[PDB]
C-alpha cells in the first residue's frame, strides 16, 4: 500500500530550540507531514468521512508548533506524529520532517532538521 | 523494472472540494502523473507506436480534471488511474498526485494533497 | 533622496475580497512596503531611534491585514499607507504593494493586485 | 501618480508566430500588464465600482491570446493594449509585456519580447 | 553498494520528436544520468583512474543529443545508457531521465518525458 | 517612448576573463539585452519586416560570446552594443547586461558583473 | 550616465543587530552592491586598469560584513558606501542594499531592510 | 529505522579539483549530509545529549571542505563519512552527496557529482 495525504512546507513562527537566546527570539520551522493511508473506499465513494481531513492535521501540527517551546526538534516531531497517529485510526504509518532552515550555525546551507516515521499501533 | 513514462506539474483550474465556496469560486489542481512502462521496445524501434503518448495521458487527465466537480481529490485521482489504466495494457501501474496548493486552509505552506498508486490488472 | 527601509513579501491568510465565498474561505495576501526615509543619521550614529524599526512597521501592517474583512485591495492598502505615513514623521512618502496571488480567476497567471504610493503630509 | 493594478504572469496557449510550424504546434505566451490608475477613491470608499476589475481585464487579455493567431507579438500587445484603453477610461495607460520563453531559436536563455506602453487617449 | 555519479539538468538543443513541425523548429531536452559506480577505492586514493570522469560522461550524452534527430526519447535514452556502460566497466548500472518540457501539447505543466534504467552486462 | 525588445538570461560558456587559469578552464556568462524600438508599425502591421528580428540579435550576441576570449565584460558588452546598433537603424539604444555568477572570487553571491547602455547614433 | 557594475547577494554570517540575542547567535546578511561608473574606456582598450575590480570590491565589503558587530544595518550600508567611494575615484555614486531575511520578527516574508544611495565627492 | 538527521545544501568556497587551474581558481561545493539515527529517546527525552548535534556536523563538514585541497570529490565525501561515523556511535550510517554545480565542463547543466553512503562499524 503506497497511498499517502501529504501536507508539504508547512511554517511555523516558533521558539523551541536548546539555546536561551533561540527561545528568546524564535524562529521558523518548516514542517512536512506524511501519512500512509489506503485512500480506496474514498477515491470509490468521495465522501470525505472515508479518509483523513487535511484541515483537521494542520490544526494538529500547528497547536503542537506554535506551542510550548522545547528543546528538540525530535521532540516536536514525536509530539505530532503521536498526536496523529493516535486521533486517526485509518493512519498506518506517519512521517514528520522538520527543518530549521535558519539555526544559529554560523554558516551557508539550505537547513538542518530531523525527520521520523512512525507506524500507527 | 523501472522504466517510466512522466507528465509533471500539471495544471487545471477545477471546482472539486467538500466546501460549497470552494465548488463555486474553484482554485488550481497540480497534477503528476507517473507511468510503470517497459521502455525496450521503443528504445528499441523508435517506433511511437512501441509506447504510450505521453500527449493522450494528458487529454485523458484534463477531461478528468477540467470536468464534474467532485468532492474528493482521491475521488479525481481514482478516476484518472483507471482511466489511464483502462485505455493502455502497456501501463503496468499508476501513479497520481494531486495537490491544492491553495486550499481554504487559514495558514502558511506549500501545499496539501494525495497521491495514489494502482496497479493494472 | 534615495534610500529606503522595506518589507517584503509578508504574508497574511485574510478574508478580504469583494465576493462572498472569498470572504468565507479567504486567501493568502502578500505584501510589499516600501518607505522613503532619509538614513543618514542612524547611518552615523547606529541608534535605532535614529530611524524606523521595521518590527513596529510589521505590527502595523499585520493589523490592518488580519483584521476587518474588506472589499478591496486598494482599501487595505490605502489604510496602511495612511497608518504608517501617520505615526512616523521620518517616513516621507509610502509606498504598499498587495497581491492576490491566488483569486477567483479561472486561469494561469502569478498573481493580480494594485500597489499606490503615498506621500506623508 | 504612481498608481498601478497589476496582471503578472498570465500564461496561454497559443499559435502566433511567424514562423508555419510556430502556427502549427503553438507554444505558451507569458503576459504582464500593468495599468496606471489612480486608486485613491476606490481607496476611500472600498466600492468596487470606483476602480478596474482585475478579472475582466484577464478575460480580455485571454480573448487576445487564446484566439487568432498572429505573426508578432507587437501585434498582440497592441490589440491588448488598444482593448483595454478602449473600455476603461480609467485606465491612463497600459503596460503589455509578452515573452516567448521558448521559441524556435536554437539556444540558452530564459526568454524574448516585447513590452509597449500605451496611454489611453 | 548505494554508491553514483551524476549529471543534473544537462540541456541541449536538439529536433528530435515524432512530428514533423518538432525535427523542423527543435527544442530543448533536459538530461540527468545517474551511474552506480562503487567509489570507494576513489576515496581511498584520491586518483581520478579510479572512478569515472563526469566531463566524458557529458561528451557521451552531448553527442547523442546534439546529433541525429530520432523520434522517441526513449531511442535517445537507449543510446546514451548503451553508450556509457559499454565504454564504463565500473558502471553497474545507468539511469538517464530525458524531459521535454515544452512539448507541442497544448497545456500547463512542468514537463513531460521518460526515464530508463539499465543494468551494465 | 519606452517600447523594448528583449533577450533575457542569454548563456554561453565562454573563456573571457583577466585571469589565465579563466581563459584556461572557462565559465558560464549570463546576457540581457534590452533593445529601444518602436514598436507601433509592427504593432499595427503585424509583418515581421517592420521590428527587429529576435532571432537575429541572439545570433549576434552569441558570435560575440562564444567567439574570441577577452579581458573585460565591458569589452564583450561593447562589442554587442557596438554590433546590434551598427546593424539595426531601428534600435534607438541597447542596453547589455553580463553576469559571471561564478567568477574567481572566494565567496557566496549570486554574481557579478556590468551593464552598459549605450545609444545609436 | 547609466553604466553599472554590480555584486548581487553577497552573503555574509554576521552578529550585527539592537538586540543582544542576535549579536549573540547571529545570521546571514544579503548584500547588493552597484556602482556608477563610465565603462566605455574600459570598453575600448578591455585593460582591467581602466575599471574597478569586483573582486577588491567583494573584498571591502566582507570585511565591513564579517567585522565588528553593529546595531544598524542603517550603519553598515553606510561604512561599506563610504569604504567603495573613498577608494575609487571612479565610481560616481555607490548604491548599498542590506538585506536580513531572518530577523527576529515572528511572521511569514520575504525579508526586510534599507537601500541607501550615496553619491562619491 | 527511518530516523533521520540532515544538513542541507551547505556550501564552501574550496580549491580541490584534478585539475590545476581548479586548485588554482577554486570553485563552490555544495554538501548534502544525511545521517541514519534513532531519534525515538531524544524524541521522548527532549535531551539534547540523546541526539547529534547538527551543528558538530556542520563543524565536521567544514574543517574537511575548507582544508586541504585534494583531487577527488569521493576522497572528500570519504572523508567527511569517515570523520562523522568515526565521533559518533549514534549514526548507523552516513550519506554524503557533493556536488560541484560549476565544474571546468564546458555546457549547460545544473551540476554533476557524486554521494557515497557508508555504514558505521
Ligand atoms: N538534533 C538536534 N536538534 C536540535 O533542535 C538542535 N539544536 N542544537 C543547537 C543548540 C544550541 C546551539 C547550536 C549551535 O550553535 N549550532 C551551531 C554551532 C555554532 C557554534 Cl559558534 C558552535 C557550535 Cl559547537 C555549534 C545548536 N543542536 C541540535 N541537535
Ligand atoms: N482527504 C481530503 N481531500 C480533500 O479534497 C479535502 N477537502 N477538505 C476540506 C473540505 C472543506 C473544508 C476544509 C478546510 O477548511 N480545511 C481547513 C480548515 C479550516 C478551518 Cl477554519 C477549520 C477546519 Cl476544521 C479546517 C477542508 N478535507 C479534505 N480531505
Ligand atoms: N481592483 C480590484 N480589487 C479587488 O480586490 C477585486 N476583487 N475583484 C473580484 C471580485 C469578485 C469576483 C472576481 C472574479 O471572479 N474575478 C475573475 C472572474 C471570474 C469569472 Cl467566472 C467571471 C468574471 Cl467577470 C471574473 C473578482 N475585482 C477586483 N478589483
Ligand atoms: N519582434 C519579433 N516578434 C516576433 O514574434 C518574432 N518571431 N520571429 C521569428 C520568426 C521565425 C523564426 C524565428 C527564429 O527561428 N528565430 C531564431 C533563429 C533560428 C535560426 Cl536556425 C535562424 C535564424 Cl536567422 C533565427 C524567429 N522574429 C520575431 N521578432
Ligand atoms: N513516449 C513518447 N515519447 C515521445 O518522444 C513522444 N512524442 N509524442 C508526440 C508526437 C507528436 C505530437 C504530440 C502531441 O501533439 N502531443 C500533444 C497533443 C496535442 C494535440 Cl492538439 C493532440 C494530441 Cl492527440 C496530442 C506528441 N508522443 C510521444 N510519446
Ligand atoms: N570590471 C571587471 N570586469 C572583469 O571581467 C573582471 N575580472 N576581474 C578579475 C580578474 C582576475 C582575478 C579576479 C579575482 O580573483 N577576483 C576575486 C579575488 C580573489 C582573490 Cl584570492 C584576491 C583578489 Cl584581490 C580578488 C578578478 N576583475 C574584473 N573587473
Ligand atoms: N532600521 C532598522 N534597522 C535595524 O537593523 C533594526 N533592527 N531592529 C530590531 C531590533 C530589536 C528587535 C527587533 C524586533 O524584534 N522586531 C520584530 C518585533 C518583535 C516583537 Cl515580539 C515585538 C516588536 Cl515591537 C518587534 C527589531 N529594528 C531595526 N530597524
Ligand atoms: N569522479 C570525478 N570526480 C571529480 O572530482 C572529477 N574531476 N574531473 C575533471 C578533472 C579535470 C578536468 C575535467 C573537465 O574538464 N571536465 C570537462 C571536460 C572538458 C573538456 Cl574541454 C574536455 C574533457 Cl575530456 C572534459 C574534469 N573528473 C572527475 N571525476
Amino acid at each position: 500500500m503506497q497511498d499517502t495525504i501529504f501536507l508539504k512546507g508547512m511554517r511555523f513562527y516558533g521558539y523551541h530550540g536548546a539555546l536561551s537566546a533561540e527561545n528568546e527570539i524564535g524562529q521558523i520551522f518548516k514542517v512536512d507531514v506524511t501519512l500512509k493511508v489506503d485512500l480506496s473506499e474514498a477515491g470509490r465513494t468521495d465522501n470525505v468521512i472515508d479518509t483523513v481531513h487535511y484541515g483537521e492535521v494542520f490544526e494538529e501540527v500547528k497547536s503542537i508548533m506554535e506551542g510550548k517551546a522545547v528543546n528538540l526538534l525530535e521532540h516536536l516531531a514525536e509530539r505530532i506524529a503521536n498526536r496523529i497517529n493516535s486521533q486517526y485510526n485509518r493512519v498506518m504509518e506517519t512521517k514528520v520532517r522538520i527543518t530549521k532552515e535558519n539555526p544559529p550555525i554560523p554558516g551557508h546551507y539550505d537547513g538542518v532538521g530531523i525527520e521520523i516515521v512512525r507506524e500507527n499501533k
